[PDB]
């Protein structure tokens, strides 16, 4: 039986979701917090929304964590604060941020085959995301003054905007898609096959150990490169 | 980098169970049998001239030159690496590899392991008491016809390993993005522990036991008769017919 229920919340700027096809609708807005569920009555039973320490966690009761096995008609989770500093997401869990989004320092996690998406602007002077396994993270409109980009698995960040310096280091697979995000600065690692695509200003400083590469365009005045296998760091136009 | 000037050098090796290769578009092929060791290399001279193997402490180390580590700056247009000895342990391979076991394989304990890109395959019969494979980066390993009684593969990346064969008890660890097709590796027990996203594919005899922080997910033949787990995230273990 799908039902819609509000759940009582004090102030939190930190988002937990551990879910099961769990879609998040987040906006952030001056308004007082809220959240609304849509989902099974079996959900309701087996899971908590509980607010600790300014943080907002979504996930399965401690009782019913050995079980676990839900695969709910529905789960669909609209929330809202004033601000958000941190978004943990694990397992199948889909992050949409439908509003612009503000902070001054911002951590984006992603442990599994979820998606995080700013739909809208974002803006901040610290970004760090971190993704491990084969999720996806999407920000057409992203402008940082640092961004920390820590990749494992076959994973993707799409990126578009202006960031002053990006240090990317990726270990497998990962793909990182920003020819639309000018960084004035990047620095990156990769371990594997994994790919980059950058425009970049001013700096790019690039090390690959395996068959991934480093595509970038702009024209840089200052490049470093260091290969060991059959990689390759190119400039692009 | 490499010149294109082609050359066929066999280099004198004594006694040697440890394989280190470094470098980049590598061709590796090995054999075990009971014959004096050797050695081939076929590569770019220039790339040659910046390359050391020797034997030290019954380990064969293929690199570059200390002088030359500045980076593996150079590009061959071929590097073939032909060798062979009574006895093998280990074998690592860093950089851009691709390394051939092209016959049957047997020792105690073993350690295969890839950094970097790749694939590391035994071709024939592979056959130890203890296997560990070690892959970091973007690797993947394919071994149809591997027995022993214990299996450790660590996988750090975007990595796959495929298996045939008989073992006794089969753990794998995956961080990153993890993928293991063994259906038609009978195993007596598997264990698996997840960080990111794996899926998992074998033939349980006895024991399943599985540990996902992420998405996972562990597809099984046969009828174990002991499954348990934890999950933080998503996480399943399902029969498939």
């Amino acid at each position: 039986n799908i039902t819609t229920e509000n759940i009582p919340v004090s102030e939190y700027d930190c988002l937990e979701l551990e879910g099961g096809g769990m879609v998040v609708n987040y906006t952030q807005s001056d308004a007082p917090e809220g959240l609304e569920i849509k989902t099974d009555r079996n959900i309701f039973e087996k899971y908590e929304f509980n607010v600790e320490n300014h943080k907002l966690k979504i996930r399965p009761k401690k009782e019913f964590r050995k079980h676990t096995n839900f695969r709910p008609t529905e789960f669909m989770v609209t929330a809202n604060s004033r601000n958000l500093k941190k978004l943990a997401a694990a397992g199948s869990t889909h992050v949409n941020i439908n509003s612009p989004l503000q902070a001054e320092e911002f951590e984006a996690g992603l442990a599994g085959s979820g998606i995080i998406q700013f739909h809208d602007t974002a803006s901040f002077t610290n970004l760090k995301i971190e993704i491990a396994g084969s999720g996806d993270f999407v920000g057409h409109k992203v402008y940082c003054e640092e961004l920390n980009g820590d990749m494992a698995g076959s994973n993707t960040i799409v990126l578009g905007g202006t960031v002053g310096i990006a240090e990317f280091s990726i270990a497998g697979s990962g793909t990182v898609r920003a020819f639309d995000c000018t960084m004035d600065e990047l620095e990156c690692k990769i371990a594997g096959s994994g790919d980059i695509e950058a425009f970049v200003v001013n700096k790019i400083k690039a090390e690959i150990a395996g068959s991934g590469s480093v595509k970038y365009k702009g024209d840089p005045q200052d490049i470093q490169k260091k290969v060991m296998g059959s990689g390759k760091i190119e400039k692009v136009e």
